[PDB]
Parts: structure tokens; sequence; C-alpha cells
């Protein structure tokens, strides 16, 4: 054990990164909200096209955060919908001055969790470009990618120490065989990830499709691109100019990608609440504050809200 | 005068029967359910006008068999208008009036090169909830009014107002609300404010009018789409009535749960009327330098859904 790592919320994201870190020799402890008794006896298994089959058995699984030991890094892989009840779990599992890394999508996530996080804890964001989902209980299906873009949000660190901490988190993933990048601007990096999540998550639910049919059809492809330009323009209006041709890079990488159902697709099929607040409502309100309209995203958001309310 | 119904669908059947029930001489052309009508007749189940039956009914299997008609009502889906052109020509009398009881934009101009220039081409915008039930049975749930406008033909401006008013009198004397519109293109834009949101969202959200109006998010979406259509119409010079969006929303609130034309078409595998209802007003708005992002996105999603198995 070089670093003790706690995983708050052990879904596909939390289980994957926690297992990859554990396979690198770190002491990883998994907090299970919904899957404890299954995962505890079965273990954690990884079906990965990138890294091959991996397994962690037995798992250091816990059903209550108080049972967990003080960890140096807390990785939150849970959905942003349960972030309001996250603070007592993090505080219960955190070693003094622990680093909290939200492996979560959307916008404004860290800012909404900080009020109830002790000032002595560092708060970081991690934007995961990864194709992963839950198969059988305790089994993790990894189809592609896995890179993590880390950014610092808040905490007791000065500017030099902030860069060192982000670099430290990136080294954890890199030594685990995962690509990872220290980002200089977490909020800019969150806008960059929205360019993929906003069209693909919502259209996969709305059109009940996956990435390959969405990219194959010419009309859905133009719709994705127009939505991407809305997010790019909303980011620009709020002060963040994204890389040139960023939409083309996302479109090109998604074509090469295997057929993938986004996490929101799985959420809707399993009846789980969709991450509309972080992925849609928050960027819509930020753009509205800057006087920038996102008509397709706003309509896509209204449709998803309708679909979630329908029987 | 003599009235022919080219394609006795839900629209043509309803308006043909109402005209015939008022004493007019109506001649129905049946293309795919001639067998059932030519015995039992045509029956109407109307929550407004009640139960009416036409028996016997002047039914024809071929447009060649029909007598020359002075009025030709066309109520079929716009996708088959090209195939319908020989039918209209065969049943048309000299100087006949062709009334396209069809939705969308640019419908008459796309049919005009296939019709003789001696014929008058009119548009009829039907604010009506109607669908085919049993063979020979027309189910009418609400409304039924027709707004008539002149498109093309040999008539001068004075003769154009007389012909539109003559057609409006046909329907009004049959017990239907009907208005003569001075601008057919403006009249088509105002009907698009309903068809564009309700027809597409009913397919996209797999919903009908009542659940779309009961949910606040779908209602906000419909209103935003309506404002895009109102803005695109104004960008092309046509000022729509004040509070027109709230007007349509109010009439949709009162009417019973309705599955639009496009919903039934998508469910039964029929090709959707995307060209006339979405592609044409989008291209017309683009030429006027006005964007309709929600309508464009809606059109793209519908085309995707149509291409899916």
């Amino acid at each position: 054990k070089q670093q003790r790592i706690g995983v708050i919320g052990t879904g596909a994201i939390g289980g994957f990164y926690g297992l990859m870190l554990a396979h690198a020799g770190h002491d990883v402890h998994f907090l299970l909200r919904s899957e404890f008794e299954a995962v505890n006896r079965a273990g954690l298994s990884l079906n990965s096209a990138v890294h091959g089959f991996r397994r962690l058995a037995p798992v250091q699984a816990y059903h209550s955060a108080q049972d967990m030991p003080p960890c140096d890094w807390l990785l939150v892989g849970a959905k942003t919908t349960g972030n309001h009840e996250l603070a007592p779990l993090i505080r219960a599992a955190a070693a003094p001055g622990a680093k909290v890394l939200l492996l979560q999508n959307g916008l404004g996530v860290e800012e909404r969790l900080r009020p109830l996080l002790p000032e002595s804890l560092h708060l970081l964001g991690g934007l995961c470009f990864i194709c992963v989902h839950r198969g059988e209980p305790g089994v993790i299906e990894h189809q592609a990618y896995g890179g993590v873009n880390l950014g610092y949000h808040s905490g007791p660190a000065d500017e030099r120490r902030r860069r060192e901490i982000v670099e430290e988190g990136a080294a954890l993933f890199r030594e685990s065989g995962l690509e990872s990048t220290a980002m200089p601007d977490l909020e800019q990096a969150r806008w960059q990830k929205l360019v993929w999540n906003i069209p693909y998550n919502g259209l996969s639910v709305l059109l009940k499709s996956s990435t390959a049919p969405l990219m194959a059809n010419a009309d859905s492809r133009s719709l994705i691109e127009a939505i991407m330009e809305e997010v790019i323009g909303a980011a620009g209006a709020c002060g963040f100019i994204l890389p040139e041709g960023y939409a083309d890079q996302l479109l090109a990488a998604t074509e090469r990608m295997p057929d993938y159902r986004p996490s929101m697709y799985h959420d809707f099929a399993h009846g789980r609440p969709l991450e509309l607040a972080a992925i849609y409502a928050a960027p819509l309100a930020r753009a509205a504050a800057a006087g920038y309209r996102m008509p397709r995203v706003e309509a896509l958001h209204q449709a998803l809200r309708f679909l979630e309310a329908q029987p």
C-alpha cells in the first residue's frame, strides 16, 4: 500500500477505477450503496477489451462509511444525483487532508458539494472518457478508453501545491495503466466533456439508440453536431473558448468507438433518475445568465424531462 | 355543383359526406377500400354532428369512370400527390376547382406543374380531429372548420375572391365552419403552428395531445416550437394573429385526446409527411434568413426514427 484509496459509490465508474488502482498495488476500500452483499461474496470482475480480464477477490467492501479506514484519496464514482448525501460519507472515510476526486460528469458539481465538505479536504474533479457499464452483479464491462482528466476545484492548497496534487492524482491513474492528464482549468474541462455528454446521453435516450446507429444516420449526425456547437458556443459565452475543431475530434473518436450505450441510456432502462440537473439544467442556466440561448439543448432537456415523467 | 372526392380517406370522406348530406351531388373515388363502401355506404361517427350514413353512395373504382366534376376535394396525404395528378385530371371538368384539403407548405406549387393551367388550384386548411375507423366508417372527434385560399389558375383577383367564397359557402351551408382567406400562403403558415409541434412530438415522444398538454415540459416545448413557426412566418412577411399560440394551446386543451395523422402513419409503417410539414417551411425560412433550431432538430429526429427498423 502506497496510498489508501476509498471508493464512495461502487458502480461501473467507481468499480473500474478502484479495481485498476487496486491492481496497481494500492489499498482500495469500496463503499457499496446498492451492491454490497452481491459484490462482497462474488467479488469484482472486469471484462475489458483494453486491459483484458481482471479480478479483485476478496473485495474490501463496506456498507457503511464509518466502517471504512481513513483514506488518502476518496474517489466518487456515483451519479451526481446522490451528491447531496455525499458529504457525511466522505467526511467519515477521509484521512486528515484527504483528496476528494469526483469522477462525475456535468457542470458545477464541485461547487455544489463544497459547502458541506470540511475546509481541510481538497476537492478535485475527474472527467472520465470511458465506455463502461454494469453487466452481471459484480461484473464490469469495459469496452474502450478510460482516460481521466483531473482538475483542482478548492481546498487548503496554494497554486504550486494545487498543481502538485492534480499531478499526484494523474500519476495514480497513469501507474495503473490508465491514460490521465492534469488539467489547468477544471471548469473549462467540464465544459469540454459536456460537448460529448449533452448530445450523446440525451439522444441515446430520446432516439432509443446507441452511438453507432446515431453516427451512421446522417440526420442524427447533423443533430449531434448542431448540439455540440450549441455547447461550444455556451462555453464561449461564459468565458471558456474550447479547442478549435473540438466537435470534429469528438465526432471522429465516436465513429471509431464500438457501439456504446451511454450511462444515461442504462439509467432510463433501469428506471434510475437521470443526471439532468448536472448535465442539462446547470449549463442551461449558466448560458441563460450570460444571455446565450441553447435551443436544441433546451428542447432536448424538456423532452428528457417529459420521458422521465411518462409511465 | 358536381363534387368529386379524389381518395376517400378520413379527410375526403368526412367532407365529401357532409357536402353530400347537405344535398350536393358528390362522387367518391375509392382506391383501396372500394369493396366495403360499395354496399354499406359511408357512415360518420361524429361527436359534433352525430351519426350520419350515406346510402346509396355514388362510388367509382377508376377516375375515368367519374363524371366531370366542378369541384375536386383532395384529402389524401401529400406524399402521394404526384400519383394523384392523373386522377385529378381525369375527373376534372373544364375549369374545375381543385381543393387540396392538405397540410404543410408549398403543396399547391409542387402539384401545379402536373395540372392544366385552366384548372383552379385551391388550398383547404382543415382544423379537424378525424380518423378512419372501420371500413366505410369515419370517426370525427372535434372541430372541422376549413380555411380556403386561392393559389393558381386563370381567374383574376376579383374572380379569385368569388371562387374561394363559393367553396367556403359549400362547407358552411353543409353545417361546417368555413372562412375565405385572402392569402393562402399565410393561411398555411398558421396551420403549420399546430402540425409542426403536435404531429412531430406525438411521434417523437410516443404521445398524444392530452399527455403532451398535461406535462409542463412538453407544453413549454410545444409553445417554443410554435413561437419558432410564428417567427418564421413573419420573417417571410406573414403576420399571424395576436396570441395565436395561446389560441391553439387553448383549443388543444379543450379537445379530447387525439393521435395526429403522423402518429398513425409512423405506427402503421406509412411514410411520414415530413417534406410538406417540415422540410418545406425550413427551406422557406432559410431563404428568408430565419432559423428554426427546434423545428430543424425535430425534423432530423423524425427522419432518424423513420430510418430505424
